């Protein structure tokens, strides 16, 4: 078990990252031929009250996942709200 890599050797204010907004990262084994795929799925297990919360979601390389911004208050909300899943999982963004 490890779990680190959250810091640099550089820093500009007394706040560089430490809260604001952090993207997320969407993985699934489907191709999705529309961004919908992947709101259901987060509606399912965040409640469907979750899309006045998120900025411009994009789409990932592969078209086999998509990432958006959430405030960094919200990001740790959603990864208590999730349970990994038989095809979907989560992830956080490193900065």
């Amino acid at each position: 078990g490890h779990i680190s890599g959250a810091t640099s050797v550089d820093q500009r204010s007394l706040i560089n990252s430490n809260v604001g907004f952090v993207t997320m990262i969407l993985q699934c084994s489907i191709e999705m031929p529309n961004i919908s795929y992947a709101w259901k799925e987060l509606k399912e297990q965040l409640g469907e009250e979750i899309d006045s919360k998120v900025k411009g979601m994009v789409f990932l390389k592969g078209k086999l996942g998509v990432c958006f911004d959430v405030p960094t208050a919200s990001v740790t909300e959603i990864q208590e709200k999730w349970h990994d899943s038989r095809r979907w999982q989560l992830s956080v963004a490193t900065e």
